[PDB]
């Protein structure tokens, strides 16, 4: 089945069920997911309408860019030339600038292929939006399949030398409840190495740092509460969470972390370098969801992407989006039950 | 009566009904008109999909800007510097660039007053679009009355020193139908200048025109044959009607254009200086409206804004909005048939 219902503020709900009953919902404001539920359990972070987005938290769910990440005093060299792009956090550019990408309203199409719905969101980043050179043609592409797997396929051409590393910002909670900490879930993931921020300003420091020892090893299963309850620096520093994990083997084919939580489980695969992991440190902030007020580490993040940092740690790859070039990403979210 | 429908691609239609039963009908895309009816006629172009749009012509009804018209070379002089903005058409700047605000999704709420019904279109302009300064947040407000009454209020804001300056792109075809001309239609003026073009570039020449002792004289109500027919420079230039025209007396009280066909009329109220009449001159283009081929001089504009041109011939007004200032503009079509 599918339904497209009005979400609020002139946007769209594209919620599609599976043949093993799953749920899960889209909105064309910032081509987003709202929710993935089963057994009337939410295993997301998601509010009830797009006023809520725009006025409690514009980020969780939404296709975040043109780069993903904070951009240390919003400077690029593209081709040589020195820009500099809309500083959103403090001198810094956070996630593509103010009122990007994740706060506009996408045009969409559907396409049930059966076994299988696509949601196809559209939208043109114009030539100077926010700094960035262009103009930039992008897709995002959002499905499901009745095997209960959730893909995300990007899409871009632009018609200048410009930069592109966007990610997909939802945040996971097989608690289904907010006000409880994904301190409970146990976590695997590819990565050994790991980049340690320098401040409170949250801009990476330049390292590139063997996790071997350190809690941040999660390798080997284990439980959230290990980094939580945790003293290295890195953890103290961001209260949780804020890192961009390094994978080890690179491939659509593997997994590359597995969040669980009893017998109910999220799988990760990406075309991606680089996963940041985002425990929602908000301390008492308390945003609600469902009425609930979420808890400092209410939830967890797997942003799949390049790492950011590239303008200072070029080892951590190339950002830089060729004119006429076609770029590609390919992130998926598989849910089990076993 | 309010109802909202979805439109195509993610866009609306929304429809307003009044209880003189006459119904006019907007989109988010591009915070447009696509209908107005009485008596199950049309008054308007307009098609009855967004893919229609997006693949035939994107300017019918739609809110156009940032800066309406053409600015020769895309050079607009801000606070002492010089800005290129996106160059659409040739070396010129059409429209405030590609895929400009007119191809966009705005987001919307709705005001119902009962004998008013309000809807409201929002949208960012981020710095740098299309190479206009900004930060510009925009709403663009369409109404409709008990006594037929169509209003667009704008309203802007920007964080920086930029210029603004759109318009409504609606086109009228009392026929109701695109194959039939709308050289039937009776028309009155209330403009005793004109700015002359220079070129099938259609760029502007640096000359304001006294239109006594042309055909495109219409202060005394006269048929549109009578300009359609004239072997005026300018007429023979553009194979019809493409022209900003200078507004005797200024204000939003006075009746500054009256499009009239039997017992159907189109008066226009605005509080800008000049109206761009567009006289739709795509001979044998055939644009298909409703599936009917419309024919050259299948509709005709009124596009109430600051002359085009200013650029050149400063003595068309200012078009610069200083950051901070509330800009705003006001334009009304209203319905009689009397």
């Amino acid at each position: 089945s599918i339904k497209i219902r009005d979400f609020g503020l002139g946007s769209d709900l594209i919620s599609l069920t599976n043949k093993a009953g799953v749920t899960i919902s889209f909105t064309n404001l910032g081509a987003r997911i709202v929710d993935w539920q089963k057994d009337g359990k939410h295993l997301i972070l998601g509010f009830d309408s797009a006023k809520e987005y725009l006025e409690k938290d514009a980020y969780p769910g939404a296709t975040v860019g043109p780069t993903a990440g904070r951009i240390k005093d919003g400077l690029v060299k593209i081709s040589g030339k020195d820009y500099i792009l809309n500083q959103n956090e403090g001198p810094q550019t956070l996630h593509g600038g103010e009122e990007s990408i994740h706060t506009k309203l996408w045009t969409y199409e559907v396409t049930d292929l059966g076994a299988e719905v696509q949601v196809k969101f559209s939208l043109v980043s114009n030539d100077g939006t926010n700094g960035y050179p262009g103009k930039i043609e992008m897709s995002v592409t959002h499905s499901f399949d009745d095997d209960n797997k959730w893909k995300i396929h990007y899409e871009a051409i632009s018609d200048k030398d410009t930069v592109f590393n966007p990610t997909g910002h939802v945040y996971f909670n097989l608690n289904g409840d907010a006000s409880e900490s994904v301190e409970n879930h146990g976590l695997r993931l590819a990565a050994s190495r790991f980049v340690p921020l320098k401040d409170q300003t949250e801009i990476v420091r330049g390292d590139i740092v063997d996790i071997k020892n350190t809690d941040l090893d999660f390798r080997q299963e284990k439980q959230l509460s290990n980094a939580f309850n945790s003293n290295m620096e890195q953890v103290q520093l961001v209260k949780g969470i804020d890192h961009p994990f390094l994978l080890d083997q690179l491939g659509l084919d593997k997994e590359q972390a597995r969040l669980t939580l009893d017998d109910t489980s999220i799988s990760v695969f990406t075309d991606q370098p680089s996963i940041v992991i985002f425990t929602a440190n908000f301390g008492d902030l308390g945003t609600l969801y469902h009425e609930k007020k979420q808890v400092h580490h209410g939830g967890i993040t797997f942003e799949c992407q390049v790492s950011p940092g590239s303008e200072q740690i070029p080892e951590l790859g190339d950002i830089s989006l060729k004119a006429g070039e076609k770029y590609q990403a390919t992130t998926i979210y598989s849910l089990h039950t076993k």
